[PDB]
């Protein structure tokens, strides 16, 4: 068998220098970086190279946090109910402003939060498929704790409004968080650009393991531990540290960054190759604005086909391909290993699926 | 160079079979269990055998949840601040009953627990070096929302009395947890036994990665999740599957039970000659009692040496240990891996320490 995989948006392979530079700390070095001892003390170095590639990867300083959490989700959920504490209950600012675009945990955390009395605004997502910044600035009552964004939409591929919300942010005083986990390694990432006080990545969007990811904090702003244990990560993120996973989350956000220019001039132009011929056959339209997206992704509707049932039929001829809502559309979500070969390919077999 | 590891209660090795199962998961069968097409489906036997493996090892029943956790600081801090919600505020019973032998982050979660004002009575350890079930009694306010008492001490090696405590939990109609972090491995398991509502446990330290571990969640009762966005786990724990990690956890555990009868009858041995050895040279006692203990751990003091003294010149040698309070002694953790050489090796070295 020859399988084809379009699926990025929901998670990726790991590439084979992560999985190389991973594989010491599998093997031998597998002493707890807290011990004193050689075995402890020799994980260091590669600890910080790894942090070092992660900070250069989102254009964080050394004055900056980037904690190592176990995935976006966990990240997601430490700032929302930690800003709850900090700011919600304690400096008494009952009110969030958020996106219906945040994936899952973010919404459903939000929603917990309404339990416990959060005012949350849930911002609507206009006709081109977006929100705008404007939108943002009408929604921050002055007792807003926190604006929170995702960097782009893991269903449409759609890049939000971030730098201009950072402003808006900056200028009102309030707390900005980025779930940016659809951003890394689909375009730049700039942290300070963003006026992000709070961003969110998972490894496993750009060819690292599944079971980890970051929280970037901003220097000064301080945010009450999901974990407390306070031994590791400066104390804001306890438990021991998943050193394998570090180093290949490490050079996975390296490489990932490396291939900007490849994801933009080979990965798009591969996305637009299969994008056009798709729309070409018998009413079928791509879900949202088809100019402000990362490059890889694209969310085609066809007219009288449900998607889950055009997955079905693609997953037998071993094509794999996700739905995003519109009824339900057709997710394909392209990384750097995909080649022109299987995008042919992925034309013929659409077709041929669509007509059946 | 050739080092002798003796440091287990702080990590261990991952076992080649774990490293070995892991492995086809970081190639090639990558994808996310949760899609539908066949690189999620794929994964779906092998989790299912490792979670088997899981519920095995503890004498899980099929009813009961084992959450798959980043780690046994996330399950600890998930069942704190789970109750909390559950049962303080909401139940309206602001009280948790510990001890001060728990492992930091269950200590520290409290610690905030307090701030928000719960009432934590952190039971006094007794100068045999334990908690009596008895104490648990006593300290039972019926507005009572948990017990909390790790299986075993990370130090010491003690072995607390949970069946008992158990017993005492489920009369008194209290919520039970037991961290049983250190217990996994070095004595067996049962849930069941134990009438626990809740247990953790971190695979690392039986020799599966760092990164991992499990809450064990009694049928029926129930937890606030820690981590919100209710897609994995039966809602309880969101957030994608560490796959890799949990297949070799499964084995990891598996392999863990199948060497219990070693871990006594071997490894046991091989802690009392090297214990023996070393409290015959002078003034060097044993902290605390030497009979119900874990197989695997000893902790020594030598009057007039500082534990960190003795520790560093040790690790000279290319022997890892670490530190116990007592001032502080010097913690001595065996795994099945060590041999007599090794343990010979380590009384000489040590008694040559001693004396300079
Ligand atoms: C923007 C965004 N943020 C966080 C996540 C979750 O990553 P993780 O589950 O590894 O913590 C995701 C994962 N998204 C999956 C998807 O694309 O299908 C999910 C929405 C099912 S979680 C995401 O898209
Ligand atoms: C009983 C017990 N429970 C949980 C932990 C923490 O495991 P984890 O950091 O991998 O989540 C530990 C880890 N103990 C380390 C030790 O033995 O030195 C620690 C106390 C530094 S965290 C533990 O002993
Ligand atoms: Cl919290
Ligand atoms: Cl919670």
């Amino acid at each position: 068998v020859q399988r084809i995989y379009l699926d990025n948006n929901a998670t990726t392979r790991i590439d084979p220098k992560v999985k190389e530079i991973m594989d010491p700390f599998l093997r031998d070095h597998y002493g707890n970086p807290s011990s004193l001892h050689q075995f402890g003390t020799e994980t260091h170095p590669a600890i910080a190279e790894a942090l070092d590639k992660l900070y250069k990867g989102i254009n964080a300083r050394d004055i900056d946090d980037v904690i190592i959490t176990s995935c976006a989700t966990e990240s997601n959920n430490w700032v929302l109910k930690g800003v709850y504490f900090d700011e919600c209950l304690k400096k008494g600012k009952n009110h969030i402003v958020t996106t219906v675009a945040e994936h899952p945990a973010v919404r459903s955390t939000c929603n917990f939060l309404e339990s416990l009395g959060v005012e949350v605004t849930y911002l609507p997502i206009n006709e081109h498929g977006s929100i705008t910044a404007e939108q943002v600035r009408e929604a921050i009552t002055e007792k807003t704790a926190l604006v929170s964004v995702m960097w782009a939409n893991n269903e449409t591929g759609l890049i939000f409004p971030i730098e201009e919300i950072g402003a808006i942010c900056k200028e009102k005083g309030v707390l900005f968080h980025t779930d940016a986990v659809q951003a890394i390694g689909k375009i730049p990432v700039d942290v300070l650009k963003a006026n992000a006080d709070f961003l969110s990545f998972s490894a496993h969007k750009f060819h690292g393991p599944k079971g980890i990811g970051g929280l970037y904090i901003r220097s000064g702003v301080g945010l009450t531990p999901l974990f407390h244990g306070g031994e590791h990560m400066n104390g804001r993120r306890s438990g021991t540290l998943n050193v394998p996973y570090i180093v290949g989350m490490g050079e996975a956000m390296k490489l990932a960054v490396e291939h900007l220019d490849y994801e933009k001039e080979v990965v798009g132009k591969l996305r637009d190759k299969l994008e056009e011929a798709l729309l070409k056959i018998p009413d079928v339209m791509v879900v949202g604005d088809r100019i402000h997206r990362v490059p890889n992704t694209t969310l085609v509707s066809v007219r009288g086909i449900e998607g889950e049932a055009m997955l079905w039929d693609l997953n037998r001829s071993n094509i794999a391909a996700s739905t995003g809502s519109a009824h339900t559309a057709i997710r394909l979500s392209l990384s750097r290993f995909n080649t022109e070969a299987e995008i042919d390919k992925t034309i013929e077999v659409f077709s041929q699926a669509a007509v059946r």
